[PDB]
């Protein structure tokens, strides 16, 4: 059984408070921390913040910490449930909170415990975390994912005019995970120079996920820079491009604003059909293989129309919010063909594994993902391997809240030895 | 004794390879990783890189890793020494390398093992790492440091004209280390809004150590932004400013170039005296209480002259390179009055502890430091507590290679409970608390 659970406030990678949990058993100390998004979908489970405007500008998580220390911890300790009983412990927390969207304690309170339980369970099973997660998921094979590195940061938060949120490179042609890390780092550093040469040193600073933030508007120009960097690095045949549009961030009155970081003007708005047309031009003209959140989280018609008219991967993120109820709707409507898996969109390990299994049972891809606000935690590296999903996005190869996960993937690949497989060109459907 | 060692290449916070070491004993696996400078002084111990242009543009560390796996590991396993014997183990590595600047194995090979041994040592003692380090250093009475947060980045750490490398805020008036984190983070977020309002959103992306990289040239304007954010956040009485000029980065034909990232124009260069006059203006106009590397690493007369004419902290970094030989010279010449402590400038835990003790025995301060290429490793958080130095700089409160250290210092303060003491206004001299 659990001996002690103790939560505290730490700072995430943007310097804002988040929840960390230490959980002790007879095997020792197991620590986990909770990420935080910026372009957060409206259907995400509640992140509970303090709202004390005097303290961290309203962003403290003392309330969430206290729900853990004062309520969750003594309930789980008193139950006597072993930390191997992931589903019992997560369901107990869901029923203690009593709400559908985890608005009484916060999804941040519940998930920091859920993650720490999962780590403690692995140790009780005498397994590495990724193997424990595979057994929780009913997986046998393990597979290293292709990494998707966000190298030109844009969007709502980005320090530039670029509307679309992320321009990713995916080393599908690499020989192994460690090789994919080299391809991604070499293209990233090459891109820094392409940018410096074209825009000047001012353009070579980084945004929240470590990608460059150049002073550009046109989404085709981001794509051109990325393609130019892949070519100059010598990897044209081995690296392709993925996009996170995050279109909920620029939906306005039924249309979409591709210059929304400028001062409001409805004449510049385009329709979802216009937007779909732009994406078809990007797929023809650039090596784009995957587009995430091409339309707003509620614009079901545009998603299903677009998904039926293209062969690329279409990834639900704000549309699906790692939520089996929304995933069922997107399967019924054929809205997309891959789930972005963010444990803190739903708020427990058991529910995120259920979401992943639902997506895979219906033939979709699953890409595990960080949040833009991350920590030194590396849980998601073990999670992507244990779920055998074949694809992860967890930052540029820059800023160690991103590298901590990529370096852990390299350790997992080393540990698997001859048994290590790399998803490579089968990143969408690794089960083959 | 050590059961097994296994080193590998990981990526640092800039996406460049660096050394990580796993060391195994009866108590389990202990892991450490090595940081890497950009503005590196000419006298630092050798960072061994592979030079294979086909692989990470020559920046691989496979040679350092193989020296660990194939030569240093059986040497230390054969010794049979317990991992608690830091000094015997580090001396075994220094003798086996047998060079002054660690150019046979690389300082990055020797340090990676040195740090892993220290972590394994603490577990064998059943002590937290900061307690084991205090024992290594002969300290009994631990203190949490004031953090020095580099919230505007310039020089070799950022895409801007700004020549001076670091503009830091120190919450000397905080109540505790947790409170100093809240003050630092609130000023940093406030500063984002100050810069955005003045320079636009394009000025609020960050440099290598998580400070904002605004498109400005004047160092006085960086100080003005920082002081404005301090005031707007409401902490004028509790937060003061430190600088790392890193002047070796812009020393050019005997002069100093404050626009060194713009195409070469020697007509703009200023003299050592002119640069010293500018610092006097900063110290009078702004609450600057510490200046690091004000002159080039070999411009000894300018350092001595400036130090004698101010009453603030003057920190050697490239001047001293965590190196007892250079620190003795700096004491003899009164070049500075505080040591920047970087484990990888010298290459072993034992030597860094000796450098720290030598500075403190001479009445200097010691400020423990990260490198601008960091990892998710948190050793230096326990090191600054164990060494009782009173001051650490390890980034803006932004990028988790920075926050991992700050978060660990919060955990250490919580663990110490009612025994915790925060250095506050005694950051230069905490032994008095
Ligand atoms: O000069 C310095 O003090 C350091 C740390 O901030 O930078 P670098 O590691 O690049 O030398
Ligand atoms: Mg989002
Ligand atoms: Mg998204
Ligand atoms: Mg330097
Ligand atoms: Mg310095």
């Amino acid at each position: 059984s659990i001996e002690k659970i103790w939560a505290r406030e730490i700072l995430d990678s943007r310097g804002n408070p988040t929840v960390e949990v230490d959980l002790y058993t007879a095997k020792g100390l197991f620590r986990a921390a909770v990420p935080s998004g910026a372009s957060t979908g409206i259907y995400e489970a509640l992140e509970l913040r303090d709202g004390d405007k005097q303290r961290y500008l309203g962003k403290g998580v003392l309330k969430a910490v206290d729900h853990i220390n004062s309520t969750i911890a003594p309930a789980l300790i008193s139950s006597g449930l072993s930390v191997v009983e992931q589903e019992k412990l997560d369901n107990l927390m869901l029923e203690l909170d009593g709400t559908e969207n985890k608005s009484k304690f916060g999804a941040n309170a519940i998930l920091g415990v859920s993650l720490a339980v999962c780590k403690a369970g692995a140790a009780e099973r005498e397994l590495p975390l990724y193997r424990h997660i595979a057994q929780l998921a009913g997986n046998s094979d393990l597979i290293l994912p292709v990494p998707a590195f966000n190298v030109i940061n844009g969007g709502s938060h980005a320090g530039n005019k670029l509307a679309m949120q992320e321009f990713m490179i995916l080393p599908v042609g690499a020989e192994s995970f460690r090789d994919a890390m080299r391809l991604g780092a070499e293209v990233y550093h090459t891109l820094k120079g392409v940018i410096k040469d074209k825009y000047g040193k001012d353009a070579t600073n980084v945004g929240d996920e470590g990608g460059f933030a150049p002073n550009i508007l046109e989404n085709s120009e981001a794509l051109e820079l990325v393609k130019e960097a892949i070519d100059k690095a010598g990897y044209t045949e081995k690296i392709v491009i993925g996009m996170d549009v995050a279109a909920s961030e620029f939906y306005r009155d039924g249309k979409y604003d591709l210059d929304f970081k400028s001062p409001t003007d409805p004449s510049r708005y385009i329709t979802g059909d216009q937007l779909g047309a732009l994406y078809q031009d990007f797929v023809r003209d650039y090596p784009v293989v995957s587009i995430e959140d091409p339309f707003d989280q509620d614009d079901w018609a545009a998603w299903s129309k677009f998904t039926a008219n293209v062969g690329i991967q279409i990834v639900g993120d704000d549309l699906t919010v790692t939520n089996p109820k929304r995933i069922e709707r997107a399967v019924e409507e054929k809205a997309c063909n891959c789930l972005l898996l963010k444990v803190n969109q739903i708020g427990s390990v058991t529910e995120a594994i259920q979401a992943c299994k639902l997506a895979q049972e219906n033939g979709w891809g699953v890409m595990v993902s960080h949040r833009s606000g991350e920590t030194e935690d590396t849980f998601i590296a073990d999670l992507v391997v244990g779920l055998c999903t074949g694809q992860i996005k967890t930052g540029a190869p820059c800023r160690s809240e991103r590298l901590a996960k990529y370096n852990q993937l390299m350790r997992i690949e080393e540990e698997l030895g001859d048994e290590a497989r790399f998803a490579g060109h089968n990143f969408r459907n690794p089960s083959v």
